[PDB]
């Protein structure tokens, strides 16, 4: 579960910004519905769900998780 | 209306969860646009706005309602 | 010039903006979702943190401390 | 998993028609993956697979049955 | 109606191709559900149907239209 | 980028089937247009195109290039 959202974590993510309890993960082209499905799969207790659109992940923190604590934590697993 | 809403959530809500101001669904595989555009429909003055992924819906609140209070309200409905 | 295809496409897509908290959310006609959104990615706004669209309604992120009110309006006032 | 395939042609079910080896299917907007995801869970000998986008499936036909043919027997099941 | 997609047509429509009843048409990332959107509405007499990815779109000829056929007539509206 | 497709194929692809001249393909649920990005990526000189569903893709055969045709290739790169 976890080793696997890691790896693609190190192959997918270009970027993570956040807002409020959102983190916003952003990959190549046709990759994000990829990434959004090992994240779920690997079920985070921080994390309460994701949507993802082409390139661009919203990554729901569940409280008290921020967003900013959620990005820092997808960064360094790539 | 209100009507289909409440007898799509019987059948296809797994389960709930929440962040903040926002309910997070989740239905079987290929479900979550169907449930999705029926909660739309409804057009609950405490709903802002949906988005459904595969088998997730992100359902964002209307202030003051809270996500959890958002979740509460499906839940009960069936 | 990004910013002024995104104020083209708003002027003829955006049906309505709502808010709440930290999100913006924007309708538009069905099957139109996807295209504003990333004419709203292409402008890279200062206070824009990311979109998601689905088929008719576009989420877009305030970067704090910009609300999404704040968002809608201004998204509001290029219509 | 044809009775729910067949109950929910019977609901979603608008149109048919066909080109070649292919049934077109409408359904009202945002019922597609739904009904598609039915179809494909059936999994009917004379089905290849399917593709929905929002109110529209393509079924692909086994050979040697035509799209004609599926798109019929799809009709005939409402 | 029509004049929607020919407009359409002339800003997004990047390439063409067919192979058998198929018209392949390419656009930008982001414009195929859309572009597919606008030719579903004109409902063309010699289309079935269409379904889009995020930058290709299947449109489905009627017979004896072919896609080679649907493709000329798509290419000489940019 | 024929190597990263080959790759891909390797770990996503579930089955293949055809009817006609399109190879259908199956992947585990969202990793379809993760696949077909790569698929076209490589630019195969008998692929017309590709769209993908959540788990299925569909390759469009270039004339005379059967889906059969196609399927076995894609089959035998696993």
């Amino acid at each position: 579960g976890t080793d696997r959202m890691a790896r693609l974590l190190g192959e997918l993510l270009v970027s993570t910004d956040d807002s409020g309890n959102l983190a916003v993960l952003r990959t190549p082209p046709g990759a994000a519905h990829y990434l959004a499905s090992a994240i779920d799969r690997a079920a985070l207790p921080q994390v309460v769900g994701t949507i993802a659109g082409d390139d661009t992940i919203l990554v729901v923190a569940r409280e008290p998780t921020t967003g900013a604590q959620l990005a820092g934590m997808f960064e360094n697993l790539r």
